[PDB]
């Protein structure tokens, strides 16, 4: 349909991970759900929390997998199949190590790029879904990635992330209406300062 | 049957969690398994990795749930019910915030103590299993706990935990033979040299 009809946010369940960087995706979809008054409810059939409502005159579904990050396909895949949502109609929001806090970008296609949530999704639905890449920064080395993704950010780049998040939220209208290239131009132009 | 016939280690699956404090139970069971040459294999029926073999003259089963910590009972409960293993024959090894690194204790009964793995187990099999509490230290405050349990210990604290674990490994013979009071005395007496 061009129109984005399913918005997924990646992350891990529970209060001990709610503030960690790896939950950037959840931050985006939870805020988007509040903004439009969409209720997120337990959806154990699809191993997630999900909702459905009107975003700018369109019927859109929202999904947070409760599988833990690296099993997110166990929710996304059956959900996408049951509602017959094609990949081109899916936006997946997720944390991105290779972009600094405050950077945010909309991408279409490509692989998983080392993201372990997307690694579990691409093999079963293919790559042609859209991705909202929320920068979280990269720590010094590979040895430190785990402590970085599963740690809470300092107030500073958590301020930066939130601003970028809020900006992407302001462009969701363009996505649900099928204007992806414009959404891309407008989201990708965001400058933290 | 005071003899221990099921030894469970608690933790989170994946290389990114393997060296974290919350996996202290997995460290104990993996090392136990290698000591006696018991192979741990994928056991998707029970949402974990399990093995079975002779420990010091007794046939013992070993289980690592692959559910993530807070869903441990989704492995332990059906596994123990399928093999008709009573709670009094189970030992569960886990990290304990309430004891320091290099402190290790054997406990029978009681509640979960705020441990979110045990919280998922005690409701279904009751409290009367044995616990090998492996001290990991408590950081300053309730808000530092997540980053502590999901963090890798510095090498001086790791060595203290490893010594305690090595000491418990040497007393497994007493547990599988049924001598729980002697094991409790000998384990709980441990002090780093
Ligand atoms: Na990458
Ligand atoms: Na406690």
């Amino acid at each position: 349909m061009s129109n984005i009809s399913l918005i997924v946010g990646l992350g891990n369940p529970g209060s001990e991970y709610a503030q960690t960087r790896h939950n950037a995706g959840f931050w985006f979809v939870e805020q988007l759900a509040d903004k439009y008054g969409i209720t997120l409810k337990n959806d154990p059939k699809f191993h997630g929390i999900s909702g459905r409502g009107n975003i700018e005159g369109h019927d859109v579904r929202l999904l947070l997998p409760m599988t833990y990050m690296n099993r997110s396909g166990q929710s996304v895949v059956p959900f996408s199949k049951f509602y017959q949502i094609a990949p081109e109609a899916i936006l997946i929001a997720h944390d991105e190590l290779d972009m600094n806090p405050g950077v945010i970008r909309l991408k279409t296609g490509g692989g998983h790029g080392g993201h372990n949530g997307l690694r579990d999704i691409v093999p079963h639905i293919g790559p042609n879904f859209h991705r909202l890449r929320i920068g979280i920064g990269h720590p010094g080395s590979k040895e430190r990635v785990s402590g970085h993704v599963l740690g809470k950010a300092p107030s500073n780049e958590q301020s930066l992330m939130d601003g970028a998040i809020d900006h992407a939220l302001s462009k969701v209208k363009l996505l649900v209406q099928g204007q992806v290239p414009q959404a891309m131009n407008q989201i990708n132009a965001y400058k933290p300062a």
